[PDB]
């Protein structure tokens, strides 16, 4: 079907390495990229520190799986992955499609630090939160912004769903595409998402615009993803 | 402001008068219709039994209360309500609005009746049930179908919130309310609402298209909601 870009870090705690996936297809199953679609992940994903951006390395079974190259402390961190610029015909037509995906990820339980997660990457479309997901309840409000090039986007629909949410009668022809919350950005690009249960969530935005070199390509979309966890697991 | 049209009614037993309201403005706050917007309301709203439409009395304090002409016995009904087609220009060009509001109401208690609510009653955009609110607890799928100009809508984005969901911005932004729920019709325009906690819900979809006669107005907007009840 439609494919999509998210990240995915698994439960970590001080002093290990961070295993993460990087999701190209149907959230939230995770597979294998495959061999035609290889050179759309040229780089690897990143992980954003105190220090910077640093290259994870990819080693596991399978080509999605991700670690860091060294081990990190307790914190709360953010670990990026981008589907690099590719062209297609549609009708007919040039569309110069990119697409993002933005992990918040907490090792330990104890620590939900705002320095790193709040400060924008460059994502071309980007979801920036402004707070930590760790310290929303079910039903409060999780404030964050969306920025396309730089700026603020407003009246930009962003929606979110969690794992668990949509999952009867699955299969490669049926969508579990049901988001649990919508809403739309205001002028300063700000948006509250209101989580009504516990796990695993992913917010989505889209933006179609027109190529600014004319002479080359005419339109050009971007999907972006946000993960994050609500409650706790451990 | 918005000003989105939605309808809503009182817990009722059978036999008494069926005492509703026509919501014209951010849900789920009612409020009374302006005087430069009472022609768009000339016709007022309508009840659905087995007896076929009926109109009703509007009759209160406010407006917007309505009351049934004859009390209703026990069971499930429909109630409609209709903002009027009214032409604007926007850029420059003309639009035809439409809007339209249904609600759901179970008189007396262990009403589950299908027999007429799942019966499109005509709106141009519509949201017809296919089964009986009070039989779904938290976290069922209740299945609806998007009806336009009688054949099925399909990939039409339908969203739902209940109140309480958002509890900000009196007039301060005046934007749309945070929806609890968003998904798509498949080919049969059919869609699964996934309710996850109780309360009063209202279910919105709007389609925006051609107008038929393009040597009067070129554009066509319609906004149609569905209001219900999960629980107490
Ligand atoms: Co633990
Ligand atoms: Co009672």
């Amino acid at each position: 079907m439609v494919h999509r870009v998210w990240v995915e870090t698994a439960h970590t705690h001080g002093g290990e390495y961070l295993k993460a996936d990087l999701g190209y297809g149907e959230f939230p199953e995770l597979e294998p990229i495959a061999k035609d679609r290889l050179h759309i992940f040229s780089k690897p994903m990143q992980l954003v520190t105190e220090k910077g951006k640093e290259n994870m390395i990819q080693r596991g079974t399978y080509n999605y799986q991700y670690r860091s190259n060294r081990p990190v402390k307790d914190g709360s961190y953010l670990v990026t992955a981008e589907y690099q610029p590719t062209f297609r015909s549609k009708n007919s037509y040039c569309e110069q499609t990119r697409m993002f995906g933005k992990n918040i990820v907490n090792v330990g339980h104890e620590s939900a630090d705002t320095a790193i997660i709040t400060k924008p990457v460059g994502q071309n479309l980007e979801i920036v939160p402004l707070d930590n997901p760790a310290n929303i309840h079910v039903g409060e409000r999780f404030k964050v912004r969306v920025l396309f090039r730089g700026e603020p986007l407003p009246n930009a629909t962003v929606t979110a769903t969690f794992d668990g949410f949509d999952t009867s009668d699955r299969s490669k022809t049926h969508k579990t595409e049901a988001q649990a919350f919508s809403d739309t950005t205001d002028g300063k690009g700000e948006v509250d998402i209101i989580p009504l249960r516990q796990g695993f969530w992913k917010a989505s935005v889209e933006y179609k615009a027109d190529f600014p070199d004319q002479s080359l390509c005419q339109k050009q979309a971007n999907y972006t993803t946000l993960t994050f966890q609500i409650g706790h697991s451990h």
